[PDB]
C-alpha cells in the first residue's frame, strides 16, 4: 500500500487516489510576498487547557497521539474559522537530515519537521462525516527547527521506545498538547487537503510562522522509529513528508 518509498510515495498516490492531482491538495509553498494580511480575520483560539490524551500508535508512517473527542475539551476556534473545531489527534513528518522534513515550506524553505494538530468540525457530530465536508477540518501546522530542546516534546520523545514498529500503541495519557506551541500565533491561512492517502479536500489550513525549536537528540529519537512492523528489516521512519503541491490560484491570507 501506499508510503514514502520509491515505489509507493506521493508521486503514486494519484492512483489509488486520483484526488492526488485536485484542485486543493496540500502542503504548499508560501510565498510569503504572495500572501495578504486579512483584517477581516478574527484572532485565534487554542483551548487545550482541559485536554484529554488516550494512546499514542506508529501506523507505519508516522505515529499519532490519539485524543479524547467526545466533548468539547481542547478546541480551536476563530481566525478562518467559523464553529468549533475539535482536537482529534497530533502527529508530525520529519526528514532524514536537518535541512529536510516540514510540508509547507516557507519562501522554498524546509523545516527540520512539521507538527500537524487535526481537529475536526463539531457541526458534523464526528471525524468521518467531517471529511466528508469542504470545512469538515482544521489543521494546526507548527514548525520545527533544531536548536533547544523543547521541554512540551520529551514525554513524546521518551515513549517513542515502546512504540518502535508499525501496530505499536502505548497510554498515553494526561499530555498537554501546550507545551507544544511557540510563543506567537501568527499564522497563514489557506484551504487545503489532507497530505495523506485518501489526501481528501476538507482542510483549513492554519500554519504558525514562530517554529518552535528542539533538539538534535530530539529529532534523532523520532528518526530511530520504523516503517516495518516488529520482525521485518529495519527501513527507518524518516522522510514521511508530501512535498509542496500546485498551489493553482488559492489565496494564502496572514494574520499579519
Ligand atoms: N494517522 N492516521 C490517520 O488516520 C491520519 N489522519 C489524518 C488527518 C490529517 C492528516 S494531515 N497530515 O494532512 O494533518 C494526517 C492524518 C493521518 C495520518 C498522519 C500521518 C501519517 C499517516 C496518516
Ligand atoms: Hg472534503
Ligand atoms: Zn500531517
Amino acid at each position: 500500500h501506499w508510503g514514502y518509498g520509491k515505489h509507493n510515495g506521493p508521486e503514486h498516490w494519484h492512483k489509488d487516489f486520483p484526488i492526488a492531482k485536485g484542485e486543493r491538495q496540500s502542503p504548499v509553498d508560501i510565498d510569503t510576498h504572495t500572501a495578504k494580511y486579512d483584517p477581516s480575520l478574527k484572532p485565534l483560539s487554542v483551548s487545550y487547557d482541559q485536554a484529554t490524551s488516550l494512546r499514542i500508535l506508529n501506523n507505519g508512517h508516522a505515529f499519532n497521539v490519539e485524543f479524547d473527542d467526545s466533548q468539547d475539551k481542547a478546541v480551536l476556534k476563530g481566525g478562518p474559522l467559523d464553529g468549533t473545531y475539535r482536537l482529534i489527534q497530533f502527529h508530525f513528518h520529519w526528514g532524514s537530515l536537518d535541512g529536510q522534513g516540514s510540508e509547507h515550506t516557507v519562501d522554498k524553505k524546509k523545516y527540520a519537521a512539521e507538527l500537524h494538530l487535526v481537529h475536526w468540525n463539531t457541526k458534523y457530530g464526528d471525524f468521518g462525516k467531517a471529511v466528508q465536508q469542504p470545512d469538515g477540518l482544521a489543521v494546526l501546522g507548527i514548525f520545527l527547527k533544531v536548536g533547544s530542546a523543547k521541554p512540551g516534546l520529551q514525554k513524546v520523545v521518551d515513549v517513542l521506545d515502546s512504540i518502535k514498529t508499525k501496530g505499536k500503541s502505548a497510554d498515553f495519557t494526561n499530555f498537554d498538547p501546550r507545551g507544544l506551541l511557540p510563543e506567537s500565533l501568527d499564522y497563514w491561512t489557506y484551504p487545503g487537503s489532507l497530505t495523506t492517502p485518501p489526501l481528501l479536500e476538507c482542510v483549513t489550513w492554519i500554519v504558525l510562522k514562530e517554529p518552535i525549536s528542539v533538539s538534535s537528540e530530539q529529532v534523532l529519537k523520532f528518526r530511530k522509529l520504523n516503517f516495518n512492523g516488529e520482525g521485518e528489516p529495519e527501513e527507518l521512519m524518516v522522510d514521511n513528508w508530501r512535498p509542496a503541491q500546485p498551489l493553482k490560484n488559492r489565496q494564502i491570507k496572514a494574520s499579519f
